[PDB]
């Protein structure tokens, strides 16, 4: 038992299976997406419930708050636009187009200090293995500064973070390499063959000495920062943790959803890790070569696969989601002990 289990409740006002859920920068509110374009704005201390509810013409693809005006929201499309949400105001403050050439918003990276984004922009799907940009971003002007290169070829990529200081962005692709880009000098510092197949989740170590990755082959790899392309640890997880997720229903008849949101997400600290499972959330706790990583704590609570997750932390509180692919949204409350 390092966590006490306070609660958990059910947030069900989406109808179809769950794209990204992601709470905001004060850890109190809950921006949710599902494959219909529905997206909810919600809190849910003390109750559930909804701020603003709105359905997109266009399909929608990534989602991402702001840092510092942290009722802003960005909405990636996949027509090629980034849009700016108020979710204070409940309406668009502006819709920007890049390129036609590659419509795919698939992740949006919002800097620490506020003044930047980044967004991955793709060719459409044919094999993911199609072309993809990169592209910086001035927040307040919402203008597009500049597009980094990628080597060996322009490729799509799928998830992207930056460290706390926002002086590194670290990112994954589908052509399985990670990319780690200064984003002083804007280049691309280190660069190595993370997965076999797509990458589908980043994310930096609290200390920053390493970072971690999940990909198409199922592993959760940790990697030296300071070597590139060192392992520092190396697990598979169970399948159910990278899919693909298969919702079947005996008529011949099954949705598939391939990793698209967050497949990991973690303390406040970066002592623990939740992942995706058949049945609710799993979590593992990081730091020490166990040769078999084990659970230590399930949340439970699905009758349908999990597909994206998340973990904030807030008035000393942990709060998780689990997203499942009958729409289903489970919030667990966790109290370290
Ligand atoms: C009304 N409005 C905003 O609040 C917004 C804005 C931002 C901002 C944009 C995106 C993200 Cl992810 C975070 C922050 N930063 C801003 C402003 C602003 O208006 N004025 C400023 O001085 N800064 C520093 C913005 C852009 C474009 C047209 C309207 C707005």
């Amino acid at each position: 038992q390092p966590f006490i289990v306070l609660g958990q409740e059910e947030y069900g006002e989406h109808h179809s299976s769950i794209m990204h859920c992601r709470v905001d920068c004060s850890g109190r509110r809950v921006a949710s997406l599902d494959v219909d374009g529905v997206i909810k704005v919600w809190s849910f201390n003390p109750i559930m419930q909804t701020k603003a509810s709105s359905i997109s013409k266009s399909p929608l693809l990534s989602l991402e708050w702001a840092t510092k005006r942290d009722r802003l929201l960005l909405l990636g499309s996949g027509v090629g636009t980034v849009r700016l949400y108020d979710t204070e105001a409940k309406k668009n403050l502006c819709e920007i187009n890049i390129n036609d050439n590659m419509p795919r918003i698939l992740s949006l990276a919002c800097s620490p200090n506020g003044a930047s984004f980044v967004c991955s922009a793709a060719a459409p799907s044919l094999m993911n293995q199609v072309p993809g940009r990169l592209l910086l971003w001035d927040t307040k002007t919402m203008k597009q500064q500049l597009q980094f290169s990628l080597d060996p070829e322009p490729i799509a990529i799928n998830c992207t973070a930056f460290n706390h200081n926002g002086n590194l962005l670290v990112t994954g692709a589908a052509d399985g390499v990670i990319r780690l880009f200064d984003m002083q000098q804007h280049e691309c510092a280190m660069s190595w063959r993370a997965h076999y197949g797509e990458v589908y989740s980043v994310e930096f170590s609290y200390d920053e000495n390493t970072v971690y990755s999940i990909g198409e082959d199922g592993k959760f790899i940790q990697w030296n920062i300071h070597k590139s392309g060192l392992k520092v640890s190396e697990y598979s997880l169970p399948s159910d943790a990278t899919g693909p997720f298969v919702l079947s229903g005996y008529s011949g008849y099954k949705q598939v959803q391939v990793p698209r949101g967050r497949l990991f997400a973690f303390d406040s600290e970066g002592n623990y890790m939740l992942t995706c499972s058949a049945t609710g959330g799993v979590i593992y706790k990081l730091g020490g070569d166990e040769k078999v990583l084990e659970s230590c704590l399930s949340l439970g609570g699905h009758r349908a696969p999990v597909v994206t997750v998340d973990w904030s932390t807030a008035m000393d509180c942990g709060t998780c989601l689990t997203a499942s692919m009958d729409g289903k949204i489970k919030l667990t409350t966790l109290l370290a002990h």
